[PDB]
Formats: C-alpha cells, structure tokens, sequence
C-alpha cells in the first residue's frame, strides 16, 4: 500500500505542476530538436542511479531546461529543474528528450533497507508494479497529461537507451 | 496508512539530505543571527499555505539560504532551497530561523479532494497525526537529526508566530 501514496505524491507534488508548463519550457529551449514529452523511467527493480549516464553510456546528458520556480509550503522560489539527454545508437544521435527516473522508486528501495520502515525487501517488486499501475491510472484521467509524458517501465544483455528509443520512435 | 509512506518519503528524499549540510549552510549565511535548527510546521488540519506570511503577518520572509544541489534520479543539479524568516512580536524582531511547512501535508489534503485517491476527507486529521507520529519516530533514532530540526505540530484567537517563538525560546 505504500506505493499508492507515493504515486499520488509523485503527481500532486510534481507531475501536475511541471507537466502543464513543460511544453512552454521545451519550446523556449528549442528557440535558444528536443521532443515535447517528459520521459519517465520506472525500473521495476527500483535501482535508480543518480547519474543517468552510468546506467548506459549511450545516454549523454546535454543540458538543463529553463528552471521553473514557485513558492511552495513556505519555500520562496522552490526550483523544479529537468535535464535534456541525447540517445546514441551506433555512434549516431538517435534522439533527444527530457528524460529522468521516477524518484519515489528510490524511496521504495530505501524504505526496504530500513527495518523501522516495516517494508520487506521481498516486496520491492510488487510495490514498484503497484506504483506504476497507480501512476498510469492517475495520468490516464488527468488534464495535465495531455500527451505530455510517457512512462517507461521495464525489467532487466539489455539496453535501456534502446528502451527509450523504442517509445521515442513511436 | 498513506501517511506512513509520506513520512518515510519526507525523510529519505529530504530531511536526511539537507539536515547534514544545513549547519554549514546557515554558518555561511551568518558570515555573509539565524538560529541553527530547521523549524518544520505541521498543521494538523493540513492547511499548508504556500506563502508563509499569509498565515500570520508576524512572519516575514527575509532571505534564501545558499542553495544545495546534487544529481538525483537523473536530474543534473537538483536544487534544495530554504527560506529564512523573522518572527515579530509587538513590532520587535523576536527571532530568526529557517522555517517551513512540511510539504507532504499538502499531499494529504490534495489526496482527500480526489475521489480516485481512495482517501476520505474525514481521515485528514488522523493521517496528519500519523504523519507527525511517524516522522518524530524516524527523527528520534536518526543520525541526521543531531539537534538539527524541531517539529512544530499544532491545532487551530491563535498566533502561530507565537507558536514558533515558543519552541524558538526553548
Ligand atoms: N522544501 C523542499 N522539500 C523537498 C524538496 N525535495 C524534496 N522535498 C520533500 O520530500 C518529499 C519527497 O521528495 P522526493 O523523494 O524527491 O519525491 C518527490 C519527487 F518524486 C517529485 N518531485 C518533486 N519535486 C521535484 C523536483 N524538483 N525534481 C524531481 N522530482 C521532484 O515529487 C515527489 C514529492 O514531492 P513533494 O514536494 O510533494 O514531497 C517532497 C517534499 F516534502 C525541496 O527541494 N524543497
């Protein structure tokens, strides 16, 4: 059940705030092409490396988008920032996108290690699936998600660069 | 049960990252006095205004701390920023601190309005209490919380500026 609140946290505190202003943020960057969707990686093993290039050398960080900021819960100018990556394939620039892991999967993996969290390591995968399932339902019936992001869930030769390219080509 | 994952999310994804580097961040600001603890507001009604001055005119935003940034889940240079407030009392500067609401309480209040979230409005208060109770337990046995933050839970004439001052004077 923990994954449930995390998916809803993931949407209320993020997806529903940056998704509406995301097209305008890519358009700016293009007119100093980055594709217009926010690609979200959901590894079901919940292994979420912080540096995306260490998961695959064919994913190269290129730049940051223009920051988005707002006052939130008493923090003046809270900062939402997103990175642009190029996807390479046989030495060729095959695509460019705003690409990133779903952070809460890291929370699930950290909750598993702490004994005080009452969350067993065996349950990581079932909660990862529940997290994806719930988030896909939240986005299916959401105004914010008007074709703004694509969830990339996968299980682990294996190329993830290829995985992103698969959905990117679609 | 949703509050449980939120408290653990609140710690793994925030408290345990900024708390260790918080003393060093205040010390910098002092040597261009801000008190050395991170004061976290937990309204049990889960009403979390974004601008802290609209909850009480005696809380005046003063400045931002030096930002803290790191690579996280594929975002290059993710930004953690915190605001410094002065607490006034009969026109007098009575205190200065890094003060802020616990954001997840906003998630609880948003989850209550959405029917798809399976979270009734009657349960807001019980989950707010469960959120505070869990977070107080996580911090009690935490290395990060070596006298770094004070939880300010309250229920609602009433002065909150006075509330913060109470714990501040201690
Ligand atoms: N004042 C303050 N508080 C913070 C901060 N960072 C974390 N917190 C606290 O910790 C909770 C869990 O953080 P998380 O583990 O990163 O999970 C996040 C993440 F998955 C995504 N997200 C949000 N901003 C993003 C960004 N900028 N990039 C990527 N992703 C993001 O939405 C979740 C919930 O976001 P919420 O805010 O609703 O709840 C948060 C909040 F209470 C911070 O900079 N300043």
């Amino acid at each position: 059940n923990v994954a449930h609140g995390l998916a809803w946290s993931y949407y209320i505190g993020y997806l529903r705030l940056i998704l509406p202003e995301l097209q305008a943020r890519i358009r700016t960057y293009n007119q100093h092409a980055v594709s217009q969707r926010l690609y979200i990686l959901l590894p079901l093993d919940c292994g979420v490396p912080d540096n995306l290039s260490m998961a695959d050398p064919n994913i190269r960080f290129l730049d940051k988008l223009p920051q988005q900021t707002g006052d939130r819960a008493g923090i003046k100018d809270r900062v939402y920032s997103n990175s642009i990556y190029e996807l390479l394939e046989n030495g060729q620039r095959a695509g460019t996108c705003v690409l990133e892991y779903a952070t809460p999967l890291q929370t699930l993996f950290a909750m598993s290690q702490y004994s005080q969290a009452g969350f067993s390591r065996e349950d990581r995968l079932e909660q990862a699936k529940l997290f994806c399932r719930t988030l896909e339902d939240i986005l299916a019936d959401a105004p914010e998600s008007q074709n703004n992001c694509r969830l990339i869930a996968y299980q682990e030769s294996f190329s993830l660069s290829q995985e992103v390219l698969r959905h990117l080509r679609q």
